[PDB]
RNA sequence: GCUAAACCUAGCCCCAAACCCCCACCUUACUACCACAACUUAGCCAAACCAUUUACAUAAAGUAUAGGCGAUAGAAAUUGAUGGCGCAAUAGAUAUAGUACCGCAAGGGAAAGACAAGCAUAAUAUAGCAAGGACUAACCCCUAUACCUUCUGCAUAAUGAAUUAACUAGAAAUAACUUUGCAAGGAGAGCCAAAGCUAAGACCCCCGAAACCAGACGAGCUACCUAAGAACAGCUAAAAGAGCACACCCGUCUAUGUAGCAAAAUAGUGGGAAGAUUUAUAGGUAGAGGCGACAAACCUACCGAGCCUGGUGAUAGCUGGUUGUCCAAGAUAGAAUCUUAGUUCAACUUUAAAUUUGCCCACAGAACCAAAUCCCCUUGUAAAUUUAACUGUUAGUCCAAAGAGGAACAGCUCUUUGGACACUAGGAAAAAACCUUGUAGAGAGAGUAAAAAAUGAUCCCAAACAUAUAACUGAACUCCUCACACCCAAUUGGACCAAUCUAUCAUAUAGAAGAACUAAUGUUAGUAUAAGUAACAUGAAAACAUUCUCCUCCGCAUAAGCCUGCGUCAGAUCUGACAAUUAACAGCCCAAUAUCUACAAUCAACCAACAAGUUAUUACCCUCACUGUCAACCCAACCAGGCAUGCUCAUAAGGAAAGGUUAAAAAAAGUAAAAGGAACUCGGCAAAUCUUACCCCGCCUGUUUACCAAAAACAUCACCUCUAGCAUCACCAGUAUUAGAGGCACCGCCUCCUUAAAUAGGCUCCACGAGGGUUCAGCUGUCUCUUACUUUUAACCAGUGAAAUUGACCUGCCCGUGAGGCGGGCAUAACACAGCAAGACGAAGACCCUAUGGAGCUUUAAUUUAUUAAUGCAAAACCUGCAUUAAAAAUUUCGGUUGGGGCGACCUCGGAGCAGAACCCAACCUCCGAGGCUAAGACUUCACCAGUCAAAGCGAAGAUCCAAUAACUUGACCAACGGAACAAGUUACCCUAGGGCAAUCCUAUUCUAGAGUCCAUAUCAACAAUAGGGUUUACUGGAUCAGGACAUCCCGAUGGUGCAGCCGCUAUUAAAGGUUCGUUUGUUCAACG
């Protein structure tokens, strides 16, 4: 800025990024894309859910080179989710717990490593 | 018509593949043959200084991490791995070649081979950016201030260009926009995804410093030193840094010369010339180093720090450049910044896109203490806001107005409202800034706008006109017939496109790219201009055998250097072949071991000194090989220069000062000069003559700034001060009467005259000085005052033949504007030749300012102790590690506004007038101080960063980074107060890039009013007023020639007088003519005869 004090360095430091490479992440699959994918038959509600058949369907897309640790559901969509469904995610609100359970299904919350 | 112009390939660039190749020679390299050794990149460069710091498959990922946490730097785990839209002789390699040539050396480093400019055929005719309108007609008429770049516009204010041809300067991401594919997914793994992804398309130049660091090359020049050599006539004087003076060395003063004979010479005049002298030969010292009788002197022509290669395409807020066509939008609020020669933000501009209000604006409304301004309903309009994406400009000039500063002036600094300019056109003379006028083309149509004067210094300046009806003239404005995108800088958008290559046709559609030159003191080649100019050269006659005239510190030889460089023949105006220089002279040397090796040389004897100057034994009975041998010569680019020694000392040797002519100027050298003899001049410089006296400085001889200073500076005997008790590489084969480092400078003594005239001259201390000043006498063309002759130059004829310079020129004077070129007058047929120097701001060197350029010097400016030296502590009598103290260095910087730059103040924030009435507006203008939590909406110091108010609701009544921190958070400095973490004084040695209508007053005319023995006018004439003219520092003369005005000093004419008269005094008129010589001195005057 010409000699003054550039703006990029007259604001103080914080730490709203310390730690971003270490932070988890999880790539969110709402019930409405789960249907969605049921219906047009994608992913196959008579054999378990796991990641593997959530990608090969390919339904979410998962980087692990970027942090991510997996799949968590989402609450968004528990109204018109009608499926029977044995899925095995990284996370549940437990909204989504409720919307799996309602109709007979069962959900389980799995661990994954990056390797 | 010459000059030229043209061509193809010789080769090369980038890939792929494949791992590539007889003799002599380290001594003086290219020479057959005898007794030591090699083993961290600093820094240019970024941080806009600089100091820690700063780069040398794909994906993960520009992530972790590092970092004045600034600039920037930056992993890993894991993943998986024969060809050419190339050049084609200024290109491609530098290449026909690392040759020629340059340099001592390291090293640098070429060229080329196959009807352009310039001229001729054919010189020109008043006048003028060389053209345009035209015209029957080339000129003549009317119009018309060259181009680029930089400053606000620039008449050329300044910079650049002789001219042609070739070569020569926009490379790329982050987003965005456009068009395709696919679309909740895209993508040929890694990435993105709340319509996004993938692909393509578009956008970021060239030349130039002084410098820095590293490694090489240089002491054949010069500075000094070493070894072993050489030179120094004659005279005077006898052991001396002695005197006069040759060879030799130096270089005082003047003149010539200034691209010269010479990148420092020539001629004369000068200093030394037995010494501290001069000099040939080999060796040594090497660049922050050497050497230095210190001058920043010299180290291979350019040294306040050599040269070459590399880092290097150094960097450059600075200068200069930046190449096809056409159209369109397009300009002067401000803030911060080691900042005002720049950058970033804003404001303004541009494009694409979204939406709906934008501008003008009455009535109402805005405080207590003149102009106008603000705000909106309508109305005339069609624009405005918002979003996405970039660049560019920024502290401009003039005019009207209101203010502040300098008078209410100085064409003066600053703020504000408006206009114009940097855009077109017409007017006021020329004219950026006044008046008139804009949207662009063709017309041999038309209507208008503005627009005319009244009553001191070269040469006045349109010519004229008192009285025939007021209208006409006059633009690119407007109308007319036709056609329409077709007149701004920086910037931005768009439509086209020259030429080349590739794909397909086989000029088009595409794709590419070394893709376009009126301009960089651009580079290379060609040819011009100055120019057939400056300059150069061959003694005479002849019968080519010879004779004559004149000249030389020259000639012959050796050495050093060079290497066939005027011998014959044959071809030309130099090329080839042939031939040569014969060793006795000179070089090329030596078997080993021990021994010795005290006393000079000077005609070497007298006196006298100091600087002190080979063999005995052992081994060998071998013979002349090898090389230089020439010349007109070497170092200076080819040369009035440089070059050691021996002998000839004016020549037995060697040469030629005049191409021919005439006898102009100016110039150069020389000779002569009447009377006077320094009156010249800064000065007796030069020349002629040869004498004297003093004063200042330095004791003397010597040395120094190669190339502007030879000195009053350096050195020097003598004296003094400081340090040092001693081995084999200097001091030193030395030892306190010695050695090194400093100051000073023997010795003795102490710690009013001058001239006619005058600003000049007048601690003791002999000798000396190209030192400085003064004087006597003489001398002389220095001068009063120039003149003649000779030589060179010169001018002409003949031969040979440059260079700076050059935008184009068809190249006048006077006045005005701001000048050969503009305006108004005047002049004007064309053309050589020789002169001159008034003008063409005619073609190196200085001075002021700037740069967060460079290099220094000093320090009590900041940082360091790495290296050394002392200690102190551990380590096994010496070295290693750590710490402290010092010296020695090393790296680094020099804030801002300013009287007239310096001195001195201030530098952030706040309040009052300028800024009278919403907002804002400068000051080194005017006057003063300070250092509870949550949350709708808003205001703001014209950016940002900061800053400010706040309904309701819930609860109680001076920045960033760093360190200490558990913390809740915390501080100093940053006051140069948007802040480098820590840096001053200075550059007379500096280098590069660049910029350059007077308050107070002087004088004359107006009231006379005051005086003058009476009386203003015979004189001063006070203040003031009206006139023409300047005052810058504190808090440029002289010679030479002079042009001009009159405000007249003289001469001329006239009036009054208190001159009763020449002369005086004032006043009018008059510029044809004239307006002296000297002493002292040089802000230039003044004084004096
Ligand atoms: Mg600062
Ligand atoms: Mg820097
Ligand atoms: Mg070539
Ligand atoms: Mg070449
Ligand atoms: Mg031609
Ligand atoms: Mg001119
Ligand atoms: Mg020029
Ligand atoms: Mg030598
Ligand atoms: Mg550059
Ligand atoms: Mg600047
Ligand atoms: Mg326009
Ligand atoms: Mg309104
Ligand atoms: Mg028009
Ligand atoms: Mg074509
Ligand atoms: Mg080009
Ligand atoms: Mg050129
Ligand atoms: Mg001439
Ligand atoms: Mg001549
Ligand atoms: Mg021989
Ligand atoms: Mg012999
Ligand atoms: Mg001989
Ligand atoms: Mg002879
Ligand atoms: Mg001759
Ligand atoms: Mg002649
Ligand atoms: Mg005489
Ligand atoms: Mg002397
Ligand atoms: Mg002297
Ligand atoms: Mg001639
Ligand atoms: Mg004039
Ligand atoms: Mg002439
Ligand atoms: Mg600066
Ligand atoms: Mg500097
Ligand atoms: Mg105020
Ligand atoms: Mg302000
Ligand atoms: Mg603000
Ligand atoms: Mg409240
Ligand atoms: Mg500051
Ligand atoms: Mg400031």
């Amino acid at each position: 800025e010409g000699g003054q004090t550039p703006f990029y360095i007259r604001i103080p430091k914080y730490g709203f990024n310390e730690g971003h490479s270490f932070r988890r992440q999880y790539k969110p699959l709402s019930l409405n894309r789960l249907q969605y994918l049921i219906d047009l038959g994608r992913v196959d509600p008579s054999q378990p859910i796991d990641l593997t058949q959530l990608v090969n369907g390919r339904g979410v897309t998962i980087q692990p080179l970027k942090r991510d640790y997996g799949v968590q559901l989402v609450e968004e969509g528990a109204d018109t989710f009608t499926a029977k469904v044995n899925i095995e995610v990284q996370l549940a609100s437990e909204l989504a717990i409720a919307a799996i359970e309602k109709n007979g299904g069962v959900v389980t919350t799995a661990f994954y490593d990056p390797r």
